[PDB]
């Protein structure tokens, strides 16, 4: 079509997703970048969202709901071939799963036009609005050790979140060497600080392996009593 | 139709839901606002309920049960076209899922009349009665930290509830400023007050990160023994 | 039918359920009140049981098994119209789900008679016997705080049970004023008594919010040591 | 008629208004949710705005201004219209006040099309932009007692604003419990604090009834003079 | 005709208005008592409301708005009606201002029926809801003297409110003897108490005629300064 997305349009959409994630600003930008686009172009835009797999699953659920709504309003015709005309779209055709680009173009350019692109755009906008309201991406900054969480479990959660984090490898290494010790609970922080700089992750995990164990509990209790007595 | 809901009727229903939520007063108001309305108007009223999604799901379940009951009382005919007459309504037709507005008007104005609007209204009333009896909306005022609940889990619950709360953003900010520290458990509240005013949420979470850990338990036990000795 | 339930019969059944709940005395009364009644009348009696939803679900399950047994023993005929006679009942027809009142009267008054009312009555009697043996209604008197249960969870259980309780509103308020503090665990009961009369529920929950937390445990341990030393 | 508002679209619009009020975010959401909608659908969306009646009146004034502009640009055509042709829309027809849904659909689905829905959407967007720039909703947090304002007048303003506030009834009770005394002027606030907790609204009003009168002025002047010497 | 309001129905509505004023209970009650009634019966019910003329004016405004909306939905035809046919009702006809009882009956008893009574009752319900939400009746208990308000002006406000108050003459006299001095401002209250019991309204007004004047203010400053000396 005339309004097929240009290379700069697609790149702008990619950069919007990468920089803003799913802040409200994503909704206008998508609306502005995808106007006149076929459902195939919209699917191309959706497929370039790296990460946020849970958010994209949420979006797909919303699209399926809206497709079911469309199918409820549009009943399947009683098998009239109508060789002059073409088949009426279904919800899956609007979402582009069961329709080709030629069919979408034909629906968009027919008289009267069926703007399958704009209908799909509204479905996607509903999904994006739901994501913006509900979804919260994981953040490495939010990973803190629980007061009773073993240090190894905390480290596992930290590294899982770090793997999912959007950052360069150097930045992730820097995050490892600051946040991991920073966001440990006080009991493990004391041990890790006493361990000193240059301690490896294995040394750190060995040093905190007994926190919450009977011996460590006895030790800290006895130290507290000695201080207050 | 003559009794189609007016703009003021729809706005009054919206304001009723926003002001009273699902107090018993909702039941008369709905009854008064929806009399003579087609099932399409009733669905329009139901779609304007913002929030209370669990209550609306309960209402939908009740509507489905009543539609099944109607289907049990009304057997589908043995395919008599009856071109002079029209097809008999099903339960989904009364709820408006499988019927159009024209069909609803045709049933409502036929002689003898099938008041699909009134039947659907009674089903909705049953759902509303169930909601009024059972459903309790979440309240930010009810979020209190458990005696052994970690402060971060409490903060997550608080912010989830605040997100679901019906309030302006300034009011939500004021709620964060007061209720969060107010409704923490005594162990965390002692630390939070020791921090003083002006502490951020991150400083507050770091300060309470050790509550329940071995070191904090030893410290408070030692302080108690020193006081009693 | 000649033995259709009278207004006084239905009201007597309602009063029997309200006063006796599902004590064994319910089984004779039902038997006495429902003799000669159609399945329609029996369903009317079953629908007037307010509350005891779990017991009624048990009764429905028993009725379904008995209907399945009837269907096992009665095979569907090989489609003989038999215009002189009527269709043979199925289990669902005896339970009244798939049968109209006219069909039930026709079966009951046919020669030889098929006493669908009496068969359905025996199914209901089996269900009632099962309820009498197994089902135990929830009681506000039985709601007591566990030794380690947080006060807020106990209060939530108490208020849920109170909502399900069969009592006047004034009686429920009196129960709240007596049983809630009466049935708290000793640790919370001490604090609640120290509050004194006139404390609100919010002040009660605040006062017990720390029971089970480290500070409260340190306090009580130190107090016990001081008393024994 | 393919782009009619779905139940989820209308609910999303309602939630947008309830959550964001008239922050700038409302403008993209509206434009995203109303694409291809008829003027009737747009009016339905506008009627679901609960509260903000003054803002809605500003929007209606903007719409009337734009309709007047349209009428100035499009002069009426004297003489009967052609039987095949339809009447040209006026501003009121675009706004949906004097046009039925069928007429709007006919205008939109025509060769060449008159996009009455999109023109009306632009008018509504102008109104929303004016609201976002100028309208400021009343907030209970901004009700402060003036230095010379009688306490009763301040209480009246507080309760009017609280009635207008978008909040649950429990939240409104909490706001009364906190802000009313918190936001009184110092002269009334010292007396209100001297009253002590648990004071009723009538006791608070009678306690502050004399602030500003000759006796209170004489008393405070004498006390200040005694403090000085 | 069949559902015309009985004498007991009218009396029950009168008692409802007198006992509850415009509490929310007025809405279901009016809904129940007015079912099937003609616009003439509804107008009689509305005319039997004694007092609350501001609320009744609000109701009339709402009715006029709803009549205008109905007129917008129902364009005036050329009216070449057959002798058997009858003129289509307008908003004023539904409200009963321009329609006789016979015309309302004819619209209500017609094929297809035009339920003018029920449409009118919905308009009245919208007005009643507006009243319940917004209107607040004047209460003699709320009349308090302002801190700088002249005593004579307070007396005039009190007597105006007392004249408007719904109460027996003996209760009004008791109100005058109880609340007038009670709800005066502290300076006037001090003088009135010094005046002792048995003083008439003229002595009470003369005793407080100088409060806030130069002599009284100078006197109170002198007494306060002497007290703190
Ligand atoms: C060839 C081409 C032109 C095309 C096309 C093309 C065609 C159709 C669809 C599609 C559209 C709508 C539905 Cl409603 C379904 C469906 N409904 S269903 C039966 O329930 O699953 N299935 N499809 C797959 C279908 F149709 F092919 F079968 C779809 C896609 C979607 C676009 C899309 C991505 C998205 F994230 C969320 C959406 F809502 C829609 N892309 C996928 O679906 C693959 N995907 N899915 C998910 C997830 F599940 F996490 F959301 C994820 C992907 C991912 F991209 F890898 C990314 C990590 C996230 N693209 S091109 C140049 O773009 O390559
Ligand atoms: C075009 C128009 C005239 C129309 C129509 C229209 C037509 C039908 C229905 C509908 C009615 C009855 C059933 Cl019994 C089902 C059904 N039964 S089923 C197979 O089990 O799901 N499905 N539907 C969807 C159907 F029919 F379209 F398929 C329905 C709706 C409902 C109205 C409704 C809302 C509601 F809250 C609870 C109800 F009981 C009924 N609205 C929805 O359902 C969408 N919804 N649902 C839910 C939830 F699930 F949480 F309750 C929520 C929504 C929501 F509004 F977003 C809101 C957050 C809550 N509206 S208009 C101007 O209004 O846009
Ligand atoms: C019109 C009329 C003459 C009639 C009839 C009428 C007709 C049939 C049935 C019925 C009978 C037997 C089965 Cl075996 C099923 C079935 N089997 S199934 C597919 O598995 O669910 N469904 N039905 C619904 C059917 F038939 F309509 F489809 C039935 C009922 C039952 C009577 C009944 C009540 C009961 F408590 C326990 C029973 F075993 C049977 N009433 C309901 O069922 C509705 N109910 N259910 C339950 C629960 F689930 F908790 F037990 C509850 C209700 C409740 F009453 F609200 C109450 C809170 C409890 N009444 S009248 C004057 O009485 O109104
Ligand atoms: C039946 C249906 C399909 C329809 C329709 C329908 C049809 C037309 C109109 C309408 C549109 C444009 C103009 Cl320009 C005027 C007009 N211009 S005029 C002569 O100067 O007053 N009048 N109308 C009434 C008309 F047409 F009947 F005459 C309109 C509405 C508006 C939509 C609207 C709402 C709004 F808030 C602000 C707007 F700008 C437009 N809704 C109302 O107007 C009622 N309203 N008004 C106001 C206020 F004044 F405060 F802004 C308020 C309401 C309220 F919603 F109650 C809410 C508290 C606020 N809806 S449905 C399912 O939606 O019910
Ligand atoms: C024969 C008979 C059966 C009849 C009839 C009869 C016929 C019509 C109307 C009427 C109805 C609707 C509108 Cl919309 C207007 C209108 N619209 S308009 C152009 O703007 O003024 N005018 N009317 C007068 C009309 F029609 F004559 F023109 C009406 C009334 C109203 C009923 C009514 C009372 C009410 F309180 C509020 C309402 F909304 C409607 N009663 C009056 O109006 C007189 N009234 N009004 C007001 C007020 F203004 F405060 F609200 C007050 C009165 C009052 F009762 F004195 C009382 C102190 C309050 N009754 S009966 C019983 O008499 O024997
Ligand atoms: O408070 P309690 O309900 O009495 O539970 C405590 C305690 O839990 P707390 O954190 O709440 O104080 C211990 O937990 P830790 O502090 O050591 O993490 C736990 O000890 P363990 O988890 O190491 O087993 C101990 O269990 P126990 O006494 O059996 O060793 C258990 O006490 P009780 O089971 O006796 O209640
Ligand atoms: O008490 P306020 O309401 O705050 O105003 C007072 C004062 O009031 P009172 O006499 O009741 O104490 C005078 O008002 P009136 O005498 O007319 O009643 C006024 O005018 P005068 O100088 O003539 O006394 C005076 O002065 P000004 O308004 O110029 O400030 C002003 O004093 P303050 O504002 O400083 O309190």
């Amino acid at each position: 079509v005339h309004q097929a997305i240009s290379p700069r349009t697609l790149n702008a959409w990619v950069k919007v997703v990468e920089e803003k994630a799913f802040s409200p600003e994503v909704i206008p930008m998508f609306s502005a970048l995808s106007e006149g686009a076929t459902p195939q172009d919209l699917n191309t835009m959706l497929n370039t969202v790296g990460g946020h797999q849970a958010a994209m699953q949420m979006l797909k659920e919303t699209i399926n709901e809206e497709a079911a709504e469309w199918d409820r309003l549009h009943p399947v015709h009683a098998g009239p071939i109508a060789p002059g005309q073409m088949r009426e779209p279904r919800g899956s055709d609007i979402a582009g799963t069961t329709s080709t680009l030629q069919e979408q173009i034909g629906w968009m350019t027919h008289n009267p036009p069926i703007p399958v692109g704009e209908i799909y755009k509204r479905w996607i906008i509903l999904g994006l609005n739901k994501i913006v309201r509900m979804y919260s991406p994981t953040s490495i900054l939010d990973i803190r050790q629980g007061p009773k969480e073993p240090f190894r479990d905390y480290v596992d959660r930290f590294y899982k979140t770090l793997r999912a984090e959007q950052a360069s490898q150097e930045v992730k290494n820097w995050m490892t060497e600051t946040l991991l010790v920073q966001n440990a609970n006080p009991d493990c922080k004391t041990i890790l600080k006493a361990l000193g700089p240059g301690a490896t992750l294995e040394e750190m995990m060995t040093a905190c392996q007994g926190v919450g164990g009977p011996g460590h509990k006895a030790r800290v209790i006895a130290e507290a009593m000695s201080q207050v007595t």
